[PDB]
């Protein structure tokens, strides 16, 4: 439920996201299970590329 940025991520298109290297991101919904996921940030949602973050929550 929880991910962090392995790298910057600015939006592709009008119902994406975007993100930095470190940040924390939330998971609400992955989608079908593809490219594009997503995730909130400062209270917004937006979907953002699947390939610019890996799962965290915890160690």
């Amino acid at each position: 439920m929880e991910a962090i940025a392995k790298h910057d991520f600015s939006a592709t298109a009008d119902d994406e996201l975007s993100f930095r290297k470190g940040q924390i991101l939330k998971i609400l919904n992955m989608e079908d299970d593809s490219n594009w996921y997503r995730a909130e940030l400062d209270g917004k949602e937006g979907l953002i590329p699947s390939n610019y973050i890996e799962m965290k929550n915890h160690d």
